[PDB]
């Protein structure tokens, strides 16, 4: 399957894309103001993520850090990035059917849409002002509004016994984007796509 990932924000982003256990095609690029990277990804992922990070710094070899989403220090993630990341989250051809969800349960750091490409579904976005409205104890120094379970490690906030209620914080998430995920248990926000779509994720897409 096709992503292309295309930065419309006034700011460099540096694109990540990984399952966790492994990056996605090349795994990270930069991302100039206007720029759109153009991945493959294997038919039958499963937990696949695309995210932005911001302000970072890189040597020559692909080593360094970034303010939001470093992934252990790499331009080339393979692994996850540290919160707070907006997410792009997606499992292709899980029998005859592609899921993608847009996740602000690791927080929030770039508005972005996630859109299919071809026929038959609808895409989701987040694009509101989460950064600039964040409660003053989410709020990251290096820039993004965390997720209430990255700052305060509660089982309440991780919903780490499987059992776990909305929360003043994930209200607030909720409120301003709705059609993402605002905790754990939130009622799903994912889409049900034909099973190898294209897409299209755009950073900063208003």
């Amino acid at each position: 399957a096709t992503f292309e990932i295309v930065n419309r924000c006034s700011y460099t982003v540096w694109a990540a894309a990984s399952k966790g256990d492994a990056a996605l095609d090349a795994g990270g690029r930069q991302l100039n103001s206007g720029e759109s990277w153009t991945i493959n990804v294997e038919p039958g992922t499963n937990g696949g993520k695309i995210w932005a990070r911001t302000d970072c710094y890189f040597d020559d070899s692909g080593s360094g850090i970034c303010k939001t989403g470093d992934c252990g220090g790499l331009l080339r993630c393979k692994r996850f990035g540290r919160p707070p990341t907006t997410l792009a989250e997606f499992s292709l051809n899980q029998y005859g059917k592609d899921y993608i969800d847009i996740s602000n349960i690791k927080g929030f750091n770039v508005p972005m849409d996630f859109s299919p490409t071809t026929r038959g579904c609808r895409g989701v976005r987040c694009a509101a002002d989460i950064v600039g409205q964040c409660p003053a104890k989410l709020k990251a120094p290096g820039g993004g509004c965390n997720d209430a379970c990255t700052v305060f490690q509660t089982s309440e906030y991780c919903c780490t016994t499987g059992k776990c209620g909305p929360t003043e914080y994930s209200r607030f998430f909720k409120r301003l984007c709705p059609d993402a995920f605002s905790y754990v248990l939130d009622k799903p926000t994912t889409v049900t796509c034909p099973g190898s779509s294209n897409y299209r994720v755009t950073f900063c897409p208003t």
